[PDB]
């Protein structure tokens, strides 16, 4: 039994591993290790391919999705794994396992500013900060920033800067560009805290740090086909790997704080 | 119309008794009740609630049977179980949980005015009684953590030495309501759901207690259904929708009102 796995490159969840010339691509990372653990415990083989458009996928027309979600809908893949958050729109068309890691949004910024919280960022006048335009993060801040029911003004202030002039002034086209702009200075990039944490830990110049928050609204999941017979099985083993600590060990492996950049060097 | 049988246990502010006149059935209220109400409205079912006869969440016994609400689902006396139930692998093996509708972690309830401000501070205590509910999933959590040689710091082992003293008899309590009462009295720190002890501190008549959190979240609260229940996936989808729209945040603010209540700082 061999399962067809679709993925998208994103450090440190899924990364290209060294392969000999003339031999097929290999992959490594936190999500690969989770997948391997499931394959060993459940006893299956798998083969990986990258989404032809490199996209997680969104809806274009009724039933028309691109990206990895589209690959599952058309049943070209049995499952998708990368850094995919569990959302209701995606769960209505495919079937997610229970989460194997929590997701939240963080801030990547150069070390040495007085900014230490999301509230501090929101108080900034004239400072450029933002996220990937037309992303889920963008839409999250839209919803929180236009809702009169928020207890703290923090979200309205952040959205005013992020969305300025339609999101064209302060947002970027990709996480790699956002990471690159934050390292150069005079910009703070809002994105997956796990993604920017790894970028900060491996920064050639150890020049950046990450601000997180207590607000975790979603989990990372494995996406399977609609009606897949394996979804509940994956959920059960994922709960077991969490409870034994195997997941925490893998997280420590791929987000190692010793031997890498000190994110708290300005304290 | 279609009516589901719901089993629960009382834990403030998740499920609480709301009104009980003689000649009328018990009514319930709380965060978990409002989550259940939204699912009932959206999926078109009614429901009737009863309390687990042994008042337990449920765990496995030596003959592989289960007590508590879990046992009520296995026997098919209940169609679903809801209160403040954590999704664990042992339970999911015998019942089917929705995806979580809230995150869970362990906190400490303690009187204000002590130098104890973290779990590490608590673990350093020499003379002090602190613990959790005996024979609970929280007791088993500190057992697993306290006996793990792979733990980086001695904190969990030290906590376990105090919690487990004399097989747990000395420093643990029989119920959360006993743990809360003893922390409010003083000279006892109670370890339990951060959300349960936060409500106790927010609503303290004297505003005399506080909560130490900082514990990372490993688990979620879920609704438990029978094995193979056709409603598990429908519930998960609607829960994800209630989160996405902000409705679950509104309900959390309703039942954990920070403004107008005790300052915990
Ligand atoms: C299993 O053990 C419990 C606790 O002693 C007991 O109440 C129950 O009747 C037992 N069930 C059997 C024999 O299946
Ligand atoms: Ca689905
Ligand atoms: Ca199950
Ligand atoms: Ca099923
Ligand atoms: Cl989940
Ligand atoms: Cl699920």
């Amino acid at each position: 039994l061999t399962l067809k796995v679709v993925t998208v490159l994103e450090e440190p969840f899924v990364m290209v591993a060294e392969n000999i010339l003339g031999q097929p691509k290999r992959y490594k990372g936190f999500s690969i290790d989770v997948l391997d653990a499931l394959a060993k415990a459940l006893g299956f083989k798998y083969e990986i391919y990258q989404a032809p458009d490199g996209r997680y996928g969104h809806q274009l027309h009724n039933t028309s999705w691109n990206g990895m979600i589209g690959e599952l809908i058309s049943k070209r893949a049995d499952l998708a794994i990368s850094a995919i958050t569990i959302t209701p729109e995606r769960e209505s068309v495919v079937d997610f396992s229970k989460r194997y890691m929590d997701y939240s949004v963080g801030i990547l910024i150069k070390k040495g500013t007085p900014i230490r919280t999301f509230q501090d960022l929101s108080k900034q006048v004239e400072m450029s900060y933002g996220t990937v335009r037309d992303s889920a993060v963008y839409e999250y801040f839209r919803a929180k920033g236009t809702n009169p029911l928020e207890q703290d003004s923090t979200f309205a202030e952040l959205w005013r800067t992020i969305s300025k002039n339609g999101g064209a002034d302060n947002c970027v086209s990709s996480p790699s560009e956002g990471i690159r702009k934050a390292k150069k200075g005079n910009y703070a990039f809002l994105w997956d805290v796990a993604v920017v944490e790894y970028a900060a830990l491996t920064d050639d110049d150890c020049s950046v740090t990450v601000i997180g928050n207590s607000i975790s609204s979603k989990g990372y999941g494995i996406a399977l086909q609609h009606g897949s017979p394996y979804r509940d099985l994956f959920s059960q083993r994922i709960l077991e790997l969490q409870d034994t600590g195997d997941l925490d060990v893998l997280k420590q492996k791929w987000w190692p704080h010793m031997g890498r950049c000190d994110l708290t060097s300005h304290a």
